[PDB]
């Protein structure tokens, strides 16, 4: 059945829609759907592209209001990386507080974390209920279901500056130093290679966490 506007979407709104590379792109929406219990969402990028996109895999342009997230929350934020960005998902793992110094912890669908501010976030149109549900790498959607359901018990691991630990990296624990600690975050220095990683303190990948999971 077709639809010219469902709740808060109307036909012609702008709007970011996710891309088969997993990035998240702005477009139009150009037409709407709902085939017994299932709404869809048709986006033509700017690119002239298009793709027919469920509601989860849509999100708002425009950043979030003051107090409009909450932990759990399923976002779209900015991941920075040298003079690139990318628009990825992710859940909303902290809001703004004095501890964080203000900003939103994300953990993103791959599993990396990071601080970001409200012009670096999206709200996805219509997560799922249980917003986890449609993180496609299960190991994480089993990380966030977790996260979610015990927050704020949170287990983390107290690590100072200079102290040395073991970090997991794609299936080898490797010589490590903690650089800096930024919230519920930590910086670790690989020793080998001197490549470094911005990793949740609760983080199995780090040794003490990990023998105490
Ligand atoms: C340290 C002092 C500097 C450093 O290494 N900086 C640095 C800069 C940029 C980095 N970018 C990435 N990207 C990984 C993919 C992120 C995808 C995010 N999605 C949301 C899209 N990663 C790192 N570091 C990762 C850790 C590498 C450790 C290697 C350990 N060896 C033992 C193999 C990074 C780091």
């Amino acid at each position: 059945e077709n639809l010219y506007f469902q709740g808060d979407l109307i036909v012609s709104m702008r709007i970011l829609g996710k891309k088969r590379t997993k990035t998240w792109h702005k477009g139009t929406l150009i037409a709407i759907q709902t085939v017994g219990p299932g709404k869809k969402y048709k986006v033509k990028f700017d690119n002239k592209g298009k793709s027919l996109l469920s509601g989860n895999h849509i999100a708002y342009d425009y950043h979030p209001p003051a107090d409009k997230l909450y932990v759990g929350s399923r976002v779209v934020a900015k991941y920075k990386d040298g003079n690139q960005v990318w628009l990825y998902a992710g859940i909303v793992a902290e809001t703004p507080n004095v501890k964080n110094k203000l900003r939103f912890l994300i953990f993103f669908d791959d599993g990396y974390a990071s601080y970001v501010t409200q012009s670096e976030l999206y709200p996805i149109c219509r997560p799922l209920k249980k917003t986890w549900e449609d993180i496609e790498d299960i190991s994480c959607r089993d990380f966030i279901e977790e996260y979610v359901t015990a927050y704020p018990n949170r287990p983390m691991v107290l690590l100072k500056s200079g102290q040395l630990i073991k970090t997991e990296w794609e299936g080898t624990w490797w010589k490590s130093r903690v650089e800096e600690v930024d919230g519920s975050l930590v910086r670790i220095l690989f020793l080998d290679d001197k490549r470094c990683e911005w990793i949740y303190r609760g983080s199995t990948r780090l040794e003490p966490m990990f023998s105490m999971k």
